[PDB]
């Protein structure tokens, strides 16, 4: 059993048949980064939220680099009123500001933030796990990196594979891949990037595990 059996059987339920492309909604843009952090510790359900009160207050408008600028230098009380539906609200503002100030200060802009943005950057700005770090890096910046979390966890274990390490969980489900490339890519067109079936794949296990279907 590895991740490249488990992905042809998980496609094979077509999860993802409501899904966008990335799964993620509104994946590649500034509000996915928001996204992934907002959803830490809470229900995605209620991110939208979040994220549907900013839209709504105009504080999110069309333009990424004019949001990035707008969260940055937010008032703090205002943001930190924003985000309520999604929970921690005061440490998910601070957090969203201080990054966004520091994506300004190390990359002047969200287009180059999105080019040379690591791992070890998002993980040394306060408040910012692993997976947080990592939907950004997928969702938000079309890396190839596969996001893992308690749900990943949960399945691989009832598979009977228990990996509780996050990065040695999410090396076990990138590893299937990498190690099944050419044939992990022809089970879609070879239209799509690894990030994107990495994107889509995370989606899958996300989806498989709200449904509580059984493999
Ligand atoms: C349906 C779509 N989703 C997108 N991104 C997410 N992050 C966490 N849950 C979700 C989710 N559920």
């Amino acid at each position: 059993l590895d991740s490249f059996e488990i992905l042809k059987a998980l496609k094979s339920l077509d999860l993802l048949k409501n899904a966008p492309a990335w799964w993620w909604p509104n994946a590649l843009k500034f509000e996915a980064l928001l996204g992934a952090v907002l959803t830490q510790n809470t229900k995605f359900e209620a991110v939208l939220k979040s994220l549907e009160n900013l839209k709504n207050a105009f504080i999110l408008e069309n333009d990424d680099e004019i949001n990035l600028k707008k969260i940055a230098y937010i008032e703090f009380s205002k943001l930190a009123e924003c985000v309520r539906p999604s929970g921690f609200y005061n440490q998910k503002a601070k957090r969203l500001i201080d990054l966004s100030g520091n994506i300004l200060k190390d990359f002047q802009s969200f287009e180059n933030f999105k080019q040379e943005v690591t791992r070890e950057w998002l993980l040394d700005q306060k408040g910012i796990g692993k997976e947080s770090a990592d939907a950004i890096l997928c969702y938000a910046c079309a890396k190839e990196v596969m996001v893992v979390d308690k749900y990943s966890y949960l399945f691989l274990k009832k598979l009977g594979i228990e990996i509780e390490d996050y990065d040695e969980l999410q090396h076990f489900f990138e590893k299937g891949v990498q190690e099944n490339l050419n044939s992990a890519l022809a089970l879609y067109e070879n239209t799509i990037s690894l990030a994107q079936l990495y994107a889509r794949f995370h989606g899958k296990i996300v989806e498989f595990s709200k449904q509580k279907l059984e493999l």
